[PDB]
């Protein structure tokens, strides 16, 4: 009576060795570092009793369908939600696993890095570097804009949006400003963060980090509208999703001079196309999405990620589900 | 009239606060290139006053040059290892720096520095631009952390310190620190325990260099240093080129006896484009951009030259070097 198990990439050795040992499933993989195809996927998961997948996998009616009535639970390798057809999901009885808390830390480490790397000009620094353009010390040469005395704005003071404010804090920080649904006076006490209106953040902070999560109300939240009320000396960081950044605005913005710099971690869709005129900003970042990237993390939600899909596959209380 | 020479265009602030000295008779070296050799003796004869940069050599040729007129060297710096301070100190000429209001900036650059570096955000960068990214990947670009990981700093002064202050709320577990001497009262900040260099080296996942360049920090980071050092951990250097053995770093890297380098500092500089540094993807290299904010370079501007006037002036200077 093996339960099926589909798991649609090769994961990190910890999640996997937990599913192998599982001698009341037989676990089905999609053996490879690429993204599998979604009809690959609609193939692979039919009559799973449990899908083991990442937030790329697109796991819509599409997919539920394929897989059918065995399909009891989803455990997605992430925090991010998005790529979940929750309602679906949840008229069908079946239940989510996630990673919260476990990839926090490393993930706020990812955003400093980021801010700091496209506040200080790393990049533009480096090729100077690399192309000759370096000639001596020089005074006013690559000059960035600094922590010190800084106003920083959030918008999503979660768990990552937390530990990236305590991280900039001994940067000299004066002020943290934070948006969303309600204010969490508690959680921004150890900042003694403000809870204000988006506008106010615009006009306010030398330095935007956006760590919410994707929902209809942060879909295209950071458009025209947004970077038009930004300081022309603030520096815009997204490791949040794609989504909520209008592209189009943003590459606009950074071209005309209305904001300092960007760095993205997330993107539109995920690659960017090499060809993509934001690539061509020598004031944007861009990074892979690497947030939790560091084997120990990945180690971690990789283990998390089993343990949910096998409690859940047992009728068990999980690590960490996702309700409703 | 005293008679100035500047070695480069400096910051406005400064350079304004030189235009309003009615005493004073004020040359520059009008340009955002640096002085040849030849150019600052010729430049410096005759002067009282010099107001010049961390890469300008000066050594005896130019103090000679200078002649018997010369009473302050003003350095738009905080390091002091391209004066000839033993010849300043006989001649009786007086010595302006730039500490403390570049500590922060720094700490700020080497934080960013060792980022970049440990969690790999230029191969990132440049997977996105060439086409390598497919996917998002669970083993792909995976760099070391911060949490529960042990740093070891080599000059626990003023930047140092402002560099672990930075440092711990990413979880570091550990803080070692060594120099000639134990810093007791600065140490305790960070609970830091004072080792020897070897040690350091044994127990760090990361390894920050902020000392001044002296006879005895020297080479100090080189083979051996680098051979005692993990295989898992990370090289950053913001002091000064000379501080590292080069090649040692170089081989170091190639070879995977450390994981990686970030440097802020080279020998020479300009460190040249086909240096073998520069073809290795672990070895990340900035062009001394340490105290590079705006604001940061022009508080220093302003503070060069007000060390310089005070001098001329027999004044006390608002941040005099103490020989
Ligand atoms: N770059 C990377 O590799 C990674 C990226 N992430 C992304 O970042 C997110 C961080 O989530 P995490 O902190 O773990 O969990 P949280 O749910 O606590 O963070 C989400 C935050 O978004 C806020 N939010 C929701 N709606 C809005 C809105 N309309 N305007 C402003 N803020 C809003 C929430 O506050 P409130 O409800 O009060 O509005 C909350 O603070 C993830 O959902 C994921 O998408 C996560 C991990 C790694
Ligand atoms: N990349 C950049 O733009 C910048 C580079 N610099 C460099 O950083 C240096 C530090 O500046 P700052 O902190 O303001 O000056 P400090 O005078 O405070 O010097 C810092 C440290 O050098 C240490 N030192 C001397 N010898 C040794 C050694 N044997 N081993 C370990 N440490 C040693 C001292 O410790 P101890 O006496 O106990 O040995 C002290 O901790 C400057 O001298 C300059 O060269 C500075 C600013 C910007």
């Amino acid at each position: 009576r093996l339960m099926k198990v589909f798991v649609t990439r090769r994961i990190p050795a910890e999640g996997r060795v937990a599913l192998a040992r599982a001698a009341d499933c037989e676990v089905e993989q999609w053996d490879s570092d690429e993204p599998i195809p979604a009809k690959e996927l609609e193939r692979g998961v039919a009559g799973a009793h449990g899908l083991l997948c990442l937030l790329s996998d697109h796991v819509d009616k599409r997919i539920l369908d394929a897989a059918g009535a065995n399909l009891k639970v989803i455990s997605t390798m992430s925090v991010g939600i998005d790529h979940l057809a929750l309602d679906e999901i949840k008229k069908r009885g079946i239940r989510v696993g996630y990673t919260p808390d476990v990839l926090t830390d490393t993930t706020a480490e990812l955003a400093v890095s980021l801010l700091l790397t496209t506040c200080r000009r790393l990049p533009e620094a480096i090729e100077e570097v690399k192309n000759g353009g370096w000639t001596s010390w020089k005074p006013l040469w690559l000059c960035g804009y600094g922590l010190t005395q800084s106003t920083v704005g959030i918008i999503g003071l979660g768990r990552i949006g937390q530990a990236i404010a305590r991280r900039l804090k001994p940067f000299g920080v004066q002020r943290f400003l934070y948006t969303g649904r309600q204010p969490r006076p508690e959680e921004a006490a150890e900042f003694q963060a403000e809870f204000v209106s988006t506008p106010e953040l615009a006009a306010q902070s030398d330095f935007i980090v956006v760590a919410c999560s994707l929902t209809p109300a942060t879909e295209g939240l950071c458009n025209k509208d947004f970077f038009q009320k930004m300081k022309e000396t603030a520096v815009f960081i997204n490791i949040s999703r794609g989504d909520v950044v209008n592209q189009d605005d943003l590459y606009q913005a950074l071209a005309s001079g209305k904001i300092a710099a960007a760095g993205l971690d997330v993107t539109s869709p995920e690659p960017l196309p090499t060809n993509h005129p934001l690539l061509t900003l020598k004031n944007c970042v861009i990074l892979p999405h690497i947030g939790s990237a560091t084997h120990r993390t990945r180690n971690t939600m990789s283990l998390l990620a089993a343990n949910n899909l096998l409690a859940g596959l047992r009728g068990e209380p999980m690590p960490s589900e996702l309700k409703l």
